[PDB]
């Protein structure tokens, strides 16, 4: 029900976490 | 060097979110 | 700038993570 | 339990990622 609903919104949220990461890992090279 | 030891934590934190969403599902099943 | 722009996705995916765990608790206790 | 235990470990990491941001606006500026 919502706890599923909130569980995918987390995981989406953990992916983004990820992809910024990478963006500053991406403007630390140069 | 600064930058990318603070896109290390990102890093970190990110897989801890994903570790936390992972339970949420466990849970939103259990 | 760019360091400040993504600093500023941080802040609202942390906003984001927060308000998710306040809908945590709220299912939680009721 | 679980779920509240849960939202609290949400709650700790979205404040380190608000530090995380805090930080990396002083590097931007330092």
């Amino acid at each position: 029900g919502e706890l599923e609903a909130l569980a995918q919104e987390l995981e989406a949220l953990a992916k983004k976490l990820k992809a910024l990461a990478w963006k500053l890992k991406a403007l630390a090279q140069g």
